[PDB]
């Protein structure tokens, strides 16, 4: 259960993580700085795992090492704010680079996260379960704020291995 998390700067990466280890969610946005790490064991449907998780730096400058960190994880997790049409369309680029590593042996979640921002939506539910599809991932829309599909996403990874 090594699971890395990619996507665009401030699409709510760190925020699910925090959420779901901390149960907290702050609004003032603190950007990852290259590669943070958390290690944790959690009862998670019905067994305990031990979550080791790679939030990485959205933030371009950053993006150099991620490709050992994408082959050191059985989990990515590929998260789009949508609210935001670039961040979801350059999913398919985050997806890739998981695939040019892994291939098929990886489990792989595209997260449409913020929900919460109903009125601002830009991106349907329906597009991202199409992207999903095509790419063949899994999908779920989150919220880090509300608490929204947050739980769901470790759980469905988690009984993914
Ligand atoms: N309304 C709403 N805001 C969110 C949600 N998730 C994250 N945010 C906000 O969006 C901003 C970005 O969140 P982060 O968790 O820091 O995003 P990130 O993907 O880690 O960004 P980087 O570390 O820079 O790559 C912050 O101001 C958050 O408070 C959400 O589910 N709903
Ligand atoms: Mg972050």
């Amino acid at each position: 259960f090594k699971l890395v998390f990619l996507g665009e700067q401030s699409v709510g990466k760190t925020s699910l993580i925090t959420r779901f280890m901390y149960d907290s969610f702050d609004n003032t946005y603190q950007a990852t700085i290259g590669i943070d790490f958390l290690s944790k064991t959690m009862y998670l449907e019905d067994r305990t795992v031990r979550l080791q998780l790679w939030d990485t730096a959205g933030q371009e400058r950053f993006r150099s090492l991620i490709p050992s960190y994408i082959r050191d994880s059985t989990v990515a997790v590929v998260v789009y704010d949508i609210t935001n049409v670039n961040s979801f369309q350059q999913t398919t680029k985050w997806i890739d680079d998981v695939r040019t590593e892994r291939g098929s042996d990886v489990i792989i979640m595209l997260v449409g996260n913020k929900t919460d921002l109903a009125d601002k939506r830009q991106v349907s539910i329906e597009e991202g379960e199409r992207k999903a599809k095509e790419l063949n991932v899994m999908f779920i829309e989150t919220s880090a704020k509300a608490g929204y599909n947050v739980k769901q996403l470790f759980r469905r990874v988690a009984a993914a291995l």
